[PDB]
């Protein structure tokens, strides 16, 4: 058997604009992901987060399931302009009592609430006045976290400021595939550092104002291998890619060697001024990991190469020993005082069979693979207190619309049905014993 530590925590997460659906609904503002998504070409099928898992209505049965399944910790997050619909200035209570219900029906089920402060849907109101690339970003997200502290932090006891700021940044700034749908590397490397800047403000705000509970912050990660024996192109794409580009600041006070090489004409002139703040001290780690990747030089000097593995719908390579990796090397590189795994799964092309249940044996073996490499690193020292499944539901992939489907349950859209996959079985099987058999 693998057994985890004593009060180890099992959990499950999800996305405000993924799930929620009624992004408009009791006075909220609209963010960056509803008029992107309302852009025409933007988005697979034109597809958009106006109704998605109707959450915002179904909340109530979604926990339900959650502790049906026995599982132990909920990570979610709140959306932003629901709470500032402007984005600073007025809060609007409508938004407050919708999470408040949520949070007092998790701790009334003995379910741990871990709030995401940001998971990518920003006001647009701070959007129009330049979003992550303006520095006043700083005070305004500031702002935003400290009304969420002064409502919930009595009982939410565990927070997250930022999910995955390298794709806040790349993807939504460079790449232009996620909101606001930018390309311009200077701004992307300015909204790197914003991005910075305002999590260290909302953590000094966070010892300011809730006395008890710990915050941390979130990075995706991937595996990278060398494609030969010839290694410096991995050595950037973990520096670049990986938690490296924000904990190097947080923990030494500036961005790691590799980054500098590549990113410092984009970096604003004086970001070393900002260092000191950025360095405040957090609590906890999150790493996202989902896929590994082999990688070569090519004359960002980096190119992906296709390996004969299985992959997921996603086409991601499945790579479990990449979650043993990254745990080991976040000890090694920065030993954060706890980590936990925020986010792990995959999309398959699930389908409910004649006998009315989904049989995701490959979302099973998935999982029963990675929760084994996990349980690995926590043998060999690393200080992991959780894990969390990516997703609860299947709910809106982004730029892929609805046509990946990440849950342990499935949702029927025409009819907002949910069925718990064979991998939620399965999953509330290894919470239950705490581990696997
Ligand atoms: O970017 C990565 O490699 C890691 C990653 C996967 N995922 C995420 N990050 C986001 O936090 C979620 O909102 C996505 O739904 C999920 C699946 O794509």
């Amino acid at each position: 058997v693998k057994k985890f530590p004593e009060g180890f925590l099992w959990g499950v997460a999800t996305a405000s604009y993924q799930i929620e659906g009624s992004p408009l609904a009791d006075g909220a503002g609209m963010s960056i992901w509803h008029t992107f998504s309302h852009t025409p070409g933007n988005v697979k099928n034109g597809d958009t987060g106006d109704v998605a898992c109707d959450h915002y209505n179904r909340w109530k049965e979604d926990i339900e399931i959650i502790e049906k399944l026995g599982v132990k910790a909920y990570r979610f997050s709140i959306s932003w302009p629901r709470i500032l619909p402007e984005g600073t200035g007025r809060v609007n209570q409508k938004g407050l009592d919708f999470y408040n219900r949520i949070i007092d029906t998790l701790l009334e089920k003995g379910i741990t609430p871990f709030v995401t402060i940001y998971h990518w849907d920003l006001p647009f109101a701070l959007q129009l006045k330049g979003g992550w690339a303006n520095r006043e970003i700083a005070d305004w997200f500031a702002e935003y976290s400290r009304v969420l502290f002064e409502n919930f932090g009595d009982r939410v006891k565990n927070w997250i400021t930022l999910n995955e700021p390298w794709v806040v940044a790349i993807v939504g700034h460079l790449y232009g595939v996620h909101a606001p749908g930018m390309r311009d590397i200077y701004v992307a490397f300015r909204a790197v550092h914003n991005l910075l800047r305002a999590h260290a403000r909302a953590v000094k705000v966070f010892r300011e104002t809730v006395k008890d509970g710990k915050i941390g912050i979130v990075f995706n990660n991937g595996y990278f291998e060398p494609a030969s024996e010839k290694i410096r192109a991995v050595r950037f794409m973990h520096q670049f890619n990986n938690y490296p580009l924000f904990l190097n600041p947080i923990y030494r006070g500036d961005y790691p060697e590799l980054v500098l090489e590549f990113a410092r004409e984009y970096l604003p002139e004086n970001y070393k001024d900002d260092m000191s703040e950025i360095q405040e001290k957090i609590d906890f780690v999150g790493l996202n990991y989902y896929s590994g990747h082999l990688v070569k030089f090519d004359p960002a000097k980096v190119s992906f190469v296709e390996r004969d593995l299985p992959k997921t719908a996603m086409g991601w390579e499945i790579v479990p020993e990449g979650i043993y990796w990254i745990l080991k090397k976040v000890k090694e590189e920065y030993n954060p005082p706890e980590v936990y795994i925020t986010e792990n799964g995959a999309a398959f092309d699930d389908v409910v069979s004649e006998d009315g249940r989904v049989h995701d044996q490959n979302r099973i073996d998935y999982l029963k693979a990675h929760i084994g490499q996990a349980w690995k690193a926590i043998q060999e020292g690393v200080p992991l207190k959780g894990y969390f499944v990516w997703s609860l539901l299947d709910n809106f992939e982004w730029a892929e619309g609805y046509s990946k489907r990440f849950g342990i349950v499935y949702v029927d859209y025409s009819t907002q049905k949910r069925i718990v996959k064979d991998s939620g079985y399965w999953y509330s099987n290894v919470v239950k014993n705490n581990g696997l058999e």
